[PDB]
């Protein structure tokens, strides 16, 4: 369900499909008491405070029990149960033996996100800067410029609203056109070539300038494409290293032993 | 006493009242061991030789308190440290040496505070329409030598109470002026930071004390209480809501809760 | 073999003479199984996920080993074999599904190594009603294939000695004219970015191998040492201290700390 779009015009790429839930609250809940020697030491290790929320704090049937009691719709809740790992992560466990669990309540869910990257662009040379998850919000779009903040698990998206920032549909625009008249896209401007490569979530962005050599391999054909001055995209599913100058950069992960 | 401002003609809010303690330089004290043994070698096995916070494994609430009378510092701030170990060990590194013939050793890491009890206040901001404004320049303030630290990154700073623990490493510093832009966005002494739209744009966020919303265009709004229900109905406009009359909001098909939901015990 | 350069008139500090390795990708190995329980307590614990990757979870041999196994030069496996400190904290380990544990261990690989690295500090700028400037791009900087990887999240470098270590995920590529910014703001090669202010501003920062201060106004500063006192008093300027001559820094009743303060030890 998960594809990705490169748009040459901009060098930047688009990882579309993914959906979403936004973290808008938060649910508290009161916890008292070799299960407790566990506690103990995880709340001395981490003076107090813990996250993630492991099964010691918090028992897999316990944790279902909680997200029953929980103000909110059913497939919000159906949801979150096949996803208990995401919200251990995004939990907190606080002691005051006496302790308050922490846990994340979703104000939105089944939104279309999607992330961005991007790559230099030379004729002078051009690169957007915002890169990163966006969401669709109430009309408009939730942007989350720290790479923390958002936690992916097949084609689910988790990101907190805490500290994103609010912007128009019409940032949508800055992919196809730069200059677009209907909203200021934000860049930065070198007078000099530059190359460089950039991994995406089903490939590789490749920015080739000047006399550097770029080129692209498969584990078993070898040498497979010789850039030349431009922007390019290459798939995961027939290549597995690109190389700019002397750095390597690897497009799959290396299956070992 | 913890209070928080809202300013409607920059949509922002200000959490004000806290007291400051701003990191500015280390404390180190080495430690070494000819039960508890075992807990030390497990947490550097596991985080290859180097951990935080400081357990009460690798030092102990006493150990601690002793450290703090070692410092070379006010009696006010060994006052303060001492009521807060808590912070204190979350701000603190633990790191094993060499591997010795007989015995374990590893070093401490203290935070020493370079000034503390000055004033921090904490910013949130929302959009504001008429085209579209957003001032950008969210998080921690503390008054610091006649000027302001400003500390963008929220993970620094720790809060506990009315008192603030941040570390100066990664600090901005701006001059007092900056406290302008809160009533002004276009005030002649400082130019404060924005973020512009030229669409409307509708969000809300959740303040210490409550939360604000932007509500514009032909989007819906409504805030709501547990008792009664529907109170209020936003058209277009920047407004602010208390956590002590409204539980939640809505945007468009947005849920936020203002309040923690206290749930079964 | 580390230096560091101060530029009075951009009022920033450069720290010089580290060495790279720039990770652009993972090395995957799925594994299988007293031991047993550690393992299960820190994916417990941890929901599934650990970093770093634990003695535990993987033995100094078994990790050597998969050094060996990996696609990659002599000096490369040389230089990892050196560093499994730095290594591991580099490394994911996560568990998979169902005494029959299975969980895959995920190791950087890295795209180039050797190149120079330097570390950038800046601090405020103050002239003439008066205005004033800080350059806003501090951090790691190293070569990379011809232009300048950028790395703004101290978080993703790991240093040790002369080496560092730093991960291309969220890097920023520019070119090489980014150097001349140390010398001149207003150069006409490339854009230097800057924060402003129209009033006078104090502040110090510690670099690596000493400090940076910003005195303006009618704020006093000072500097000393704790085996001669007072050593400076500044006036309006941005000046530089090193570490070896000074132990602490004021500015107004703000006091910085140059180097680690070393304390009583403990026994037992």
């Amino acid at each position: 369900n998960i594809t990705e779009e490169f748009y040459q015009s901009t060098c930047s790429a688009v990882s579309k499909g993914y959906l979403s839930a936004l973290r808008t609250g938060w649910y508290t809940s009161v916890i008292t008491i070799n299960r407790l020697l566990e506690i103990t030491r995880e709340f001395s290790v981490n003076a107090g405070v813990t996250t993630p929320v492991s099964t010691y704090m918090l028992t897999n049937s316990e944790l279902l029990s909680l997200i029953n009691d929980m103000p909110i719709t059913n497939d919000q809740k159906k949801l979150m149960s096949n996803n208990v790992q995401i919200v251990r992560q995004q939990s907190y466990s606080i002691m005051s033996l006496a302790y308050v669990v922490q846990l994340p309540l979703y104000g939105v869910i089944d939104t279309p996100c999607w992330k961005l990257h991007t790559s230099p662009l030379c004729t002078i040379c051009l690169t957007r800067t915002d890169r990163g998850w966006y969401c669709d919000n109430a009309g408009s779009v939730s942007f989350f410029p720290q790479a923390e903040t958002c936690k992916v698990q097949s084609n689910r998206v988790f990101c907190d609203t805490m500290n994103s920032l609010t912007l128009p549909s019409e940032v949508n625009l800055c992919n196809v056109d730069i200059f677009n008249p209907k909203y200021d896209c934000k860049i930065m401007t070198s007078k000099t070539d530059v190359s460089s490569s950039v991994i995406t979530s089903l490939g590789a962005i490749v920015s080739c300038y000047g006399k550097t050599k770029c080129t692209a391999s498969n584990k078993n054909r070898g040498i497979i494409k010789t850039f030349s001055n431009g922007c390019d995209y290459v798939s995961n599913k027939g290549v597995d290293t690109v190389s700019v100058g002397n750095t390597l950069y690897y497009v799959n992960k290396q299956e070992g032993k």
